[PDB]
């Protein structure tokens, strides 16, 4: 893992330029910025030392990270804590947040394969997490948001500050049991998906009470047969019924009430691949 003099950071950002920030995060500001003479785009954060949140989250970040290499989990490059300072750098992820393709924006909708695609790329990420570590990873804040999409519109997890060895997202059954399960990835990404096919947030807080979260209201909607009528728009007729029917039993098992009952994101990967195959 590479560390940076704060002189770098400034030099990476043009001093901090607002003109890069790409927005905030609880950790701080985001900036992009180039290293190595303009070679390497990154994603540069910038914590603040004085909170103890920010620090947890950016030992956590370093300990994770530095560690693990994988085609859809986004890379950290390096970090700065030079002057008591909380600096991270990653990659820079040209095509920002999932979230920001799927609603709320002037971005243009996105064609069903390459949705799947990008689910099929997250899973990848979090079945490296749960299996290919030397214990399993627990991102415990999986969102649209943290799933990043890079120039080619490869699919990577961001966000490991709460990462152990988001209303809408969380886990009911944390709030019940109490445990600390890979399920609880399962669940959040469940509804990623139902967002992704949906094209709505997972948390609606003004909507009638069936429909608040979407982690309830699809399955739902599913059962009584109208899953149909709360899909995107933009999909509507462009998923093969056997894509369809695969696609919304697998978010439906991700969602189930109990964590045992789930199936592990390998189950989960290879249903989503069966389902890109069946929309062919
Ligand atoms: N590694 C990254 N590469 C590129 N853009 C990123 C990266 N991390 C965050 N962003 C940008 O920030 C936004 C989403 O994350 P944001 O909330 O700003 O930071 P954080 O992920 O720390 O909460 C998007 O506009 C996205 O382009």
């Amino acid at each position: 893992c590479r560390h940076f003099a704060f002189a770098e950071i400034k030099a990476a950002t043009k001093n901090f330029d607002e003109s890069r920030v790409l927005g905030v995060g609880g950790f701080g500001k985001v900036y992009r910025g180039e290293i190595d003479g303009g070679t390497t785009k990154v994603a540069i954060k910038r914590g603040n030392p004085m909170s103890e949140q920010g620090v947890h989250e950016f030992q956590t970040e370093i300990e994770m990270l530095s560690k693990l290499r994988h085609r859809h989990l986004v890379s950290l490059i390096g970090y700065c804590e030079e002057n008591c300072e909380m600096i991270l750098v990653y990659d820079y992820m040209a095509h920002g947040t999932m979230r920001e393709h799927l609603y709320k924006t002037q971005n243009p909708s996105l064609p069903w394969k390459q949705r799947l695609e990008i689910c099929i790329g997250a899973a990848r990420g979090l079945h490296y997490l749960h299996t290919g570590a030397k214990h399993t990873i627990i991102h415990r804040d999986v969102k649209t948001t943290n799933i990043l999409l890079d120039e080619k519109w490869v699919a990577k997890v961001s966000d490991f500050g709460l990462s152990k060895t988001s209303f809408g997202y969380l886990d009911p059954e944390y709030f019940r049991r109490q445990q600390l399960t890979e399920k609880s990835d399962v669940y959040s990404f469940g509804v990623v998906l139902f967002e992704a096919l949906c094209a709505r947030p997972a948390l609606n807080p003004t909507l009638a009470k069936e429909q608040v979260s979407l982690a309830e209201w699809a399955p739902y909607c599913y059962k009584k047969g109208m899953l149909d009528q709360i899909v995107d728009p933009y999909l509507k007729g462009k998923i093969t019924p056997e894509c369809f029917k695969k696609f919304a039993e697998t978010a439906m098992k991700c969602v189930l009430d109990q964590g045992i009952e789930r199936p592990s994101m390998g189950d989960v990967l290879w249903n989503l691949e069966f389902a890109l195959q069946l929309q062919e």
